[PDB]
């Protein structure tokens, strides 16, 4: 993701198209003007043009334009598709290393060496701004030693002492990744993987939380650097006969884990923790009713989460008949047997069965959230946390249960949200609070599967106050089994 500068105004934006630029180049870059919104800036006719790309936190929508799951595929349908015309021809190269995985600055000798000691394996690596030569860098590479490169700055230009000289230590990092720099001794300094520093022990969480909080915007900028790396095909989606099926044209479900109808598609994909499954789907549209019962029943579900509200627009259509109330949704036949109210939820008890097999008949247990702000995510995570907690007893119950069908409007914020939670919680639910969680490099792992999943800062910011207040929960659970009480 190099045409992304996180660290420029709309001021700078304009003197590097026009002064670094030609007709049809373009950046993205965060817009400064409203926080969490983006800004495409691209020159056409010698003049610099800035489009709004909101971030709604459900989908990233581009002022008068086409909504997208993430930044990368918007750039990427522009860049092969039709139209605004505008054109989006030259990605301007970010010479900034700020948001790289990698990239540390603060770090020191010392410092780096007892981080790749500990976190680091075989090819972990690592830039660090130089102590003793301010301007220059440092590559600690760990191989079983740790090895220092320098890189000096000569010139804007950066090098490892010899060779090529690079307009970005990005540039630098990339080719040495593809030619690894070879040891005086025989040994090769391999850049398999950057340091990972997100990688926490769930008792620390606490504390992490706190360095965050004074931080957040660093981390999540970073994961989002990465959805370049998770730009796979959604051909299936583009489909004549299947454009109708999508809520949002272009926010569409990847091949390689679309759920496959045994006519055949879907907006769905199926979520695997891969170190319980998920169905991360859309909000159920009124063509795609019948096909929504066909999916629940195929892949053997039993747990509906249903993330949107019942009560000044549409995101998901009644796929559930009334309490006592029987309905045929084509081959599939859908009984409402009693509906239950909590302050956060709705249980309904629906009997799902195939039309002429009583056989295939099984009860489908369908949690209605209902308290989610219609703006922005609640602060408190006690509320997601009784309910997920709810969801996964109700799952565990079941002997031959399938993955929980998860839905808001899109199938990327919500439920990304709540699908992430609940892999986290079920980790700590099971290896106990001593046990490595990772909150990034789970949400990609989900990204892998759905496009851009966790759209926002502060649904991210949700799960790891989620993921803290659950261990808090569990840490005084504990200390009460221990505790002195009359």
């Amino acid at each position: 993701r190099r045409w992304f500068h996180p660290n420029i105004t709309g001021v700078e934006a304009e003197n590097l198209l026009l002064t670094r630029g030609v007709d049809g180049s373009f950046l993205a870059r965060p817009s400064k003007s409203n926080p969490g919104d983006f800004t495409l800036s691209v020159r056409r006719n010698g003049a610099v043009t800035h489009i709004k790309i909101q971030n709604t936190g459900d989908y990233y929508d581009l002022y008068g334009g086409e909504k997208f799951a993430t930044l990368a595929e918007l750039v990427q349908y522009y860049m092969e598709h039709h139209g605004q015309v505008i054109e989006l021809k030259y990605p301007l190269n970010c010479a900034d290393p700020t948001s790289e995985r990698w990239f540390h600055g603060h770090l020191s000798g010392k410092e780096a060496e007892k981080l790749l000691t500990e976190k680091g394996k075989h090819g972990s690596f690592l830039v660090r701004e130089s102590q003793s030569h301010p301007g220059d860098f440092v590559l600690s590479v760990r191989t079983s030693k740790v090895t220092h490169v320098m890189i000096r700055c000569q010139e804007l230009k950066y090098d490892v002492g010899g060779g090529e000289r690079f307009d970005s230590l990005t540039d630098l990092v990339e080719h040495y990744k593809k030619n690894p720099m070879v040891e005086t001794l025989g040994t090769v300094l391999q850049l398999k993987q950057p340091l990972n520093t997100t990688r926490i022990n769930a008792a620390e969480i606490e504390s992490r939380v706190r360095e965050l909080s004074k931080g957040f915007w660093e981390e999540f900028e970073t994961l989002q650097q990465q959805e370049c790396k998770l730009l796979y095909s959604r051909k299936e989606g583009q489909r004549q006969e299947n454009k109708n099926k999508n809520r949002y044209k272009n926010i569409l479900p990847f091949d390689h884990t679309r759920v496959v109808l045994h006519s055949d598609y879907i907006n769905a994909n199926i979520i695997m923790p891969e170190f319980k499954s998920y169905i991360a789907t859309q909000g159920c549209l009124q063509n795609t009713v019948n096909d929504f019962w066909r999916m629940v029943f195929q892949e053997n579900s039993r747990v509906i989460v249903m993330t949107t509200k019942e009560v000044g627009k549409s995101k998901c259509v009644k796929y559930w008949p009334d309490e006592y109330a029987l309905k045929e949704y084509g081959v599939m036949r859908v009984r409402n047997v009693k509906e239950s109210a909590a302050h956060d939820y709705t249980l309904r008890e629906l009997k799902l069965s195939k039309v002429g097999q009583g056989n295939t008949e099984r009860t489908v247990w369908q949690y209605h959230f209902r308290t989610w702000p219609d703006h922005g995510v609640p602060s408190d995570p006690g509320g997601v946390l009784d309910f997920l907690e709810e969801v996964h007893h109700k799952q565990e119950s079941i002997m031959d249960a399938g993955p929980v069908v998860v839905h808001c409007s899109a199938g990327i914020g919500r439920t990304g949200t709540f699908i992430v939670i609940d892999i986290l919680i079920d980790i700590i639910r099971e290896k106990g609070v001593d046990c490595d969680i990772d909150v990034p490099k789970t949400i990609q792992m989900v990204r892998s599967q759905r496009s851009g999943m966790v759209p926002t800062e502060a649904q991210y910011r949700f799960i790891y106050m989620a993921v803290q207040h659950y261990i808090e929960t569990l840490q005084r659970r504990i200390e009460e089994e221990q505790k002195s009480k009359r």
